[PDB]
């Protein structure tokens, strides 16, 4: 059983019994009627003010909440992270936009609850929303009650456009197939992700 | 400058957010067009089957090459860059995003179940450029979330399309100068801009050492 609350200024993006997922429009906690301002010390782009975030998260979080903050400067979100989070009761995902969220939101929250700044990969997005969907998919499929690269998979027909299924897969020989697949996985891994086997990227 | 993106999926609804993210101005200026196609349009049977049991046995199902073959034959040309999300792909990185941002036609083939019969990509690669890629070291249910990430990372590099304008970036601060007892670091208000740049550099170095020591 898990509850996930996503907090965003772009709730429209997210519209698509063991688990519930709620999307909250951060603008509902605004004081006047602008969440962003210019960065201290200068620099391009705008920064989300901590004030609106503080009120929102106050209402939504408890001290047992795991606060997840997507950021391109975060710790790596990996399958190990996903296993770790799959047994949590309550995740709140704070989605930023502009050039991100004032650092004091995460620093303050970390005095009241567990906080995790994470990145889903080494590319730049426009905000936390797409990252939130990745994190949610990766975690929810591991919730109770739901190393190497995988080799190639095949199905019918056995011959297609003159291209044949590797004959070993039609042999019915379990041990030869397990061997052949173990081989394919290791060959794909060394070619595409040599770092996984301890070699230079 | 301008890009056509075709996405093929059995869940075209999952692609609603990319349409939600596209500004009307960029569409009307003909800078971008994103079409989403239901794979089942190309099925052959009354049950609209897209999957079948794996040769060699195993759990899960494999997506049928004949259905994918027809769909891609229709949508792709020899000038297409065919992108295939997969948990066994080459890493998709910012370098990848930069390279693809200058393409004229991207087609993203989103798999489900255990993935797509390998002959589909192998066949396609004999007449177009094909890229099997993974967006990170975690496991998803299919290619659709990866296509959202890929499309966003690529399109924000195409000038004027999404509306937007090595170490990890350090922390940022804005108003108010004091909040819940935490002050913005005084150096940022010192007006000494060489010292500010040095302070930011050192924050970046510390954060990188702590969060991503591999980058060093
Ligand atoms: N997870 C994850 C992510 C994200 C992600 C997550 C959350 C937010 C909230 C806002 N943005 C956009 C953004 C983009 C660039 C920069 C750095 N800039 C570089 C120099 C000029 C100024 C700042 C900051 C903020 C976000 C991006 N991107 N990539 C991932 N794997
Ligand atoms: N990009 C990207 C991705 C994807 C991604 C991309 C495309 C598809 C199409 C289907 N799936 C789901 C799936 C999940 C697991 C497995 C491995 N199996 C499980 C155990 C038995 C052996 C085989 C295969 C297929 C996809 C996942 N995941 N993570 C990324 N970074």
């Amino acid at each position: 059983s898990m509850k996930i609350d996503v907090v965003t200024i772009f709730p429209e993006y997210l519209q698509p019994g063991l688990v519930d997922v709620a999307v909250h429009d951060l603008r509902r906690w605004t004081h006047d009627v602008s969440v962003d301002d210019s960065p201290y010390g200068g620099g391009p782009g705008m920064v989300m003010k901590p004030t609106v975030w503080g009120d929102a998260l106050d209402e939504i979080c408890t001290s047992e909440t795991l606060l997840v903050v997507p950021t391109p400067a975060g710790y790596p979100f990996t399958q190990e992270t996903a296993w770790q989070w799959s047994t949590e009761d309550h995740l709140v995902i704070a989605c930023g936009r502009y050039e991100g969220i004032d650092q004091r939101v995460a620093d303050d929250a970390a005095t009241r609850m567990r906080v995790r700044e994470v990145s889903i990969g080494d590319y730049v997005l426009n905000g936390g929303e797409a990252a939130a969907l990745v994190i949610i998919e990766a975690v929810l499929r591991l919730v109770p009650g739901v190393s190497l690269l995988e080799g190639p998979s095949y199905t019918r027909p056995p011959s297609w456009r003159g291209m044949d299924v590797p004959p070993v897969l039609l042999s019915g020989d379990h041990a030869k197939i397990a061997a052949w697949r173990a081989e394919q996985s290791r060959q794909r891994t060394i070619e595409r992700r040599p770092d996984l086997l301890g070699f230079d990227s």
